[PDB]
This record gives structure tokens, sequence and C-alpha cells, in this order.
């Protein structure tokens, strides 16, 4: 459980004070204000430590705010406006729990998203890259102290950063088809910021028809959901998912049955039909039940390894803005969105989120004694004990158990390929199986350094760990409060314009690769074809080089699990 120090919970709000005078000196007295389809919206310009300057709009409502009796339903659109909207700070986040202070934070009226750019009449119509934060749909907001757009505006684009509702507030799910609570409206509520970016992003200067849609972790499960369900059918055209896509175990759950079993630990007192456990939810604090969220999951779930217990769910029934109405195996079959071009990667040290959780409880590194608790739940019996289950836990062992006795490096290797690498094949596998499809372009990021960093690393201990973390990426693309000016030669400096560039580039074109990015001249970076036994990818570290994927002889060793039943796969 992700304890931040008490030292280092000083250093934060030490670090946050300051960077809230700095973004006073940052801001100039020039604003504009841009036309939405509700009414006019007033922004402000912004300039960047490196003397870039920006337009920037936020809280830019897009549905009604989910109170009252809106609470747990899909979105609504919000209503329309006279005068201007002033747009010029930003909005509350979700409710949630604050993952450094650990105190309850944000607040149910959360619906916004925010829009940036260096130029309001640009020489032309500029792509459009829109981000969905992750955070295990729990934690998480657009906030410019960890999403800052001060590194993408150097390029002639349009940023677009949205918030969706969180945890149980955004992810409740009922059978009882009469009371419309069928889940997923934290997904729902991204439909409506997609949707609305089709038809506002021209106001602010971008191209309406060339749209990118990119996420890190369950913002790449969320942006792969966005190119799987048919409510987004041609709203954009082309995605990036980094380190999560919707096949991830992590990123869906039948969470039906958890609406009693959080109730109950908020002190209903009454009988569990779908009903009666929605009218006490209906009536409690929601900083109650989102701080309860953490004890929901039983231990059966937990040894099952489900991560969060409310999140993405497949919905029981069909109503008119159902996402999910099938598990999402299944909806890649015929997704729209594997028509658009698509980039997807991950770090070279995913597992390293998971440092902490292990060093709490060095008991969990008896897993890796049989490794039968990792076993994938549909290959595996009920108690988890049958030797079949056994002797696919060796197979996950011998992948990842160097010596004899197992290690911390060895459990988070597999936590890389549990959580990360090994869905991502399985995912492009499905797909040239069932689709025409078109070829994908894999990264790897592969860039150490702690001369800057992002408030993930507080939240995994990384200070002094060596490796690429889960997140460490972000920090050379956004801006946060942790980042500092960087000298122009350094290593850390041409790594942020290479992934800005990288990125920038894939939403303009659909390719990533452009010789005129520091790095790329003398390479070729190939898409992923159905034949290739081994993937290729652009390993990004000090150095740009096109590499067999080293994950690769692992992933083969996870997709062994199948060859009993290949139909699973």
């Amino acid at each position: 459980n992700f304890k931040v120090s008490q030292v280092e919970k000083l250093k934060w709000k030490i670090k946050c004070f300051e960077n809230k005078f700095l973004n006073y000196r940052l801001s100039t007295n020039e604003t504009a204000v841009a036309e939405t389809e509700y009414g006019k919206v007033k922004g402000i310009k912004r300039l960047t430590v490196y003397d870039d300057s920006y337009y920037s709009f936020e809280g830019i409502p897009y549905a009604q705010p989910p109170l009252g009796e809106l609470r747990f339903k899909a979105p609504q659109r919000p209503t329309p406006w006279d005068g201007v909207r002033d747009c010029c700070n930003n909005k509350d986040k979700s409710v949630q729990v604050d993952f450094i202070t650990g105190k309850t934070c944000g607040s149910e009226d959360c619906l916004y998203l925010s829009v940036y750019t260096n130029n309001l009449a640009p020489e032309t119509k500029r792509p459009v890259l829109v981000y969905i934060h992750g955070g295990g749909f729990v934690i998480g907001e657009n906030h410019r102290e960890y999403y800052g757009p001060d590194y993408f505006i150097k390029k002639d684009v349009v940023l677009i950063t949205i918030q969706y509702r969180l945890g149980v507030l955004g992810f409740l799910s009922l059978n009882s088809e009469e009371l419309n609570v069928p889940g997923n409206a934290g997904l729902k509520d991204q439909v409506m910021a997609l949707r609305w970016i089709k038809n506002n992003c021209a106001n602010f200067g971008g191209n309406p028809d060339n749209i990118t849609v990119f996420g890190e972790s369950a913002g790449g499960a969320s942006a792969h959901y966005m190119m799987l369900t048919e409510q987004t059918r041609g709203l954009f055209h082309r995605g990036i998912l980094m380190s999560g896509n919707a096949v991830c175990p992590w990123a869906i759950s039948q969470n039906q049955h958890r609406a009693y079993a959080i109730a109950k630990l908020n002190g209903y007192k009454g009988e569990n039909n779908d009903k009666d456990v929605l009218e006490f939810l209906m009536k409690a604090k929601a900083h109650d039940l989102i701080k309860l969220e953490d004890k929901v999951l039983t231990p059966e779930e937990h040894v099952n390894k489900v991560m969060f217990a409310f999140g993405p769910t497949v919905e029981p029934y069909q109503t008119a803005d159902c996402v999910l109405p099938k598990h999402p195996r299944e909806m890649v079959k015929t997704a729209w969105g594997n028509s658009i071009p698509t980039m997807m990667g991950n770090t070279s040290y995913e597992g390293l989120l998971f440092t902490p959780i292990v060093k709490q409880m060095p008991a969990l590194l008896k897993e890796l004694e049989t490794c039968a608790n990792f076993v994938p739940t549909e290959l595996a019996d009920s108690e988890r004990s049958s030797a079949e289950t056994l002797e696919l836990g060796a197979k996950i062992k011998k992948a990842h158990v160097t010596g004899e006795t197992p290690t911390n490096d060895n459990f988070l290797d597999l936590c890389s390929h549990f959580y990360f690498w090994f869905p991502m094949h399985r995912l492009l596998q499905i797909r040239f199986k069932h689709t025409s499809g078109t070829p994908v372009y894999l990264y790897r990021f592969d860039f150490d350094s702690e001369e800057i960093i992002n408030p993930y690393r507080i939240m995994r201990h990384g200070r002094g760990v060596k490796g690429v973390s889960h997140a460490d990426e972000l920090t050379y693309l956004f801006w946060n409060a942790l980042a500092k000016r960087l000298p122009k030669e350094s290593r850390e400096y041409k790594t942020i314009e290479r992934m800005v560039g990288i990125w920038t580039q894939f939403a303009t074109t659909g390719n990533p690769y452009s010789n005129e990015i520091d790095g790329l001249e003398n390479i070729i970076w190939d898409p992923i074809k159905k034949s290739d036994e081994v993937y290729k990818c652009l390993n990004i570290s000090d150095e740009l080089k096109i590499i067999d994927v080293p994950e690769m002889e692992k992933i083969k060793q996870w997709e062994s699990l199948y060859e009993k039943r290949k139909d699973l796969f």
C-alpha cells in the first residue's frame, strides 16, 4: 500500500507552494475570448520557463455537473450561457484520495477539459492532441502541476486535456435495468468530451478531421476503449496507447456485486437489493464513499489479482449510451479504431512501479515459489491448486526467477510482463487474427535520468532508484511542478524535443518517423507485420535505435501458457 513518507509530504507541499508563485510570474495580463457551442469562454496567455507562450483555457464544461440525481448516471450536456465564461483557472479534480497526502480531495463537479495552443489564428488548422490521464481509474486530474502543456506548445498543435469521473462515482454498476446505472459512467464522460472536441476544436484553430487521442496507464486503456466502442466511431484519427490498453487484466472487472459491499462499509443496514443499495449511495457524502474504496475487494479477489473495486465493466444490459456491451477481447474483433494509425509502447522497466509494495510486505516474494497466483484467471481453476495451474506457474517462474531463490527484481520484472507487455502482445495478435487493422508502430522508452522527475516518482519511492519505471516518460512530454528549465544541449532537454517531436509528428501524419528529429536521420522505423515473430521497436535512450524488443523472449514464454487452450489466447 502506497504510503508516502512524511519527509516527502513536506517536500511536495513546499514545491507546490513555490510552483503557485512561479505560475503567477508566468501569467501575462493578456486574455482571449473563444466560442464554444454552449457560449463564450475567456482564456489567458501564459509563459513557459523557456520563454515560449501559449493561450490557456481551463475548466471548460463539457457536461452538466453530475450532482444530485445525476450522480452515477451517464453524463448530460451542459446548459448554454450568455456572456463570457471565465476559464483562466483550473477546476477541481474528480473525488479521490490524494496519492501523496493520503487525504480525500476533489469534488463531484469535475467534468471539465482544458485547451492550450500557442496561436489562436494559425496559418494552418492544426492537429489536435487529446490526452486522457491515467491513475487506475481512481486518481488523477488535468491540473497543470501534473500535465502542463509547456513542452507541446513549442509545436503548432492544439493540446486538450480532459477529466472524467473516477472510482465509485465514475464506475458504479447495478444489474437492475430500471435503475439506469449500467456502469462505465467515467468512460461515457470521455465519450462526451471527445464529441465536444470534434464539434469545437476548430474554434481554437484545430483540425476536426485530424484528432489524436493518447493516454498513459489507465489513460491508454481509456484511449483504447475510445477506439473500441461504437459510441465514438469516426471521432478521431490516430491513437497512442502508452503503457496500457483495453485487454489489460487490471482495466476491466465485473463489479456489479460490490455496490452492496461499499454501502455496508459506509453504514448501510438494509437488504441486498439494487434499489435499496442505490438509494443509500445517492444520499452518501461523496468523500465518505471514496475513502473506503480501498477496502471493498475481498481476499479471493485480491489473490485473483483484481486491482480496483470500481472501474470499467461489461455492462449487464444495453442503453443508448452504453460503452462496453461485450468484453474488450470481443470488441477488438470489429472495432472501428482498428482502421486508424496506432502507436503503442512501454518503458524498459515498467514493474518498478511496485517497489514499495514488495518492500512493505516481503511475504509477497513467496508468491514466486509456485507463481500460481500469476497464472491468468481464464487458465486457472477456482482454487489455483490443480496440477495444470501449477505447471503453468512453473513456466512463469522459469521465465522470471533468475536463480534458485526469487528476488525483488524478479518480482518486478514479472510485473512488467503480467500487467503491460503480455496484454500488449495479446492485443497485437488478436488484431492480426481477426482484423484488417493497420500496422502498429512500437516504441520503448528507455531514457533514465533524475535531473528532472514527475510526481509519480514520489508515489513509487523512486528517489535514487535506477531504471525507467512506468510513467517516467511523462516527464519528457508534460511540464509539472517538479520540473525546471534545462540547458539546451543536455540529455534531458534533447529527450523532451525527441518525445514531443515524435508524438506531434505521429499526430500530424499517422507516421511517427521524421528525419527532421535529432537522432532519426539514418533510421528506418517500420510498423509491426502479421508474420513478425520478434517485434522491432524504436528504443528511446540517449541514442535513438531500432532494436528487437528485449522483452520478446519472455513474452513468448507467457504465450506458451496458452498452447493447451489456444482458443482463449
